[PDB]
């Protein structure tokens, strides 16, 4: 009878490791998603900056 | 392939899982802490220097 039953344990298997398969997936989107998310954040924090010319004091009186 | 001896190698399977994973626990930590220490060892020595201030006197006897 080793066949049958051999049949129901081969597709409990299979289910569990495809299941398995579908978190593997999402998962590894989103953790690509937010490292590519840095790099472009850190370009853009160095860039930005800043300089300046002159100064004066005045006096409304 | 009945289910008895199925059960049997999945424990075999996890509990060697386990103990390896324990394994790369405890040699990420101490790896860690090394290379922790080779930073601050490398700033200490630069920032140690020693100069010489004002002439050099010989007295004669």
């Amino acid at each position: 009878i080793t066949a049958l039953e051999t049949a129901i344990i081969l597709i409990a298997f299979v289910v569990v490791a495809s299941v398995f398969a579908f978190t593997i997936l999402s998962a590894g989107t989103f953790s690509t998603e937010r490292g590519k998310e840095a790099v472009y954040a850190g370009l853009s924090e160095v860039r930005s900056s800043i300089e300046i010319k002159g100064s004066v004091v005045i006096i409304g009186e």
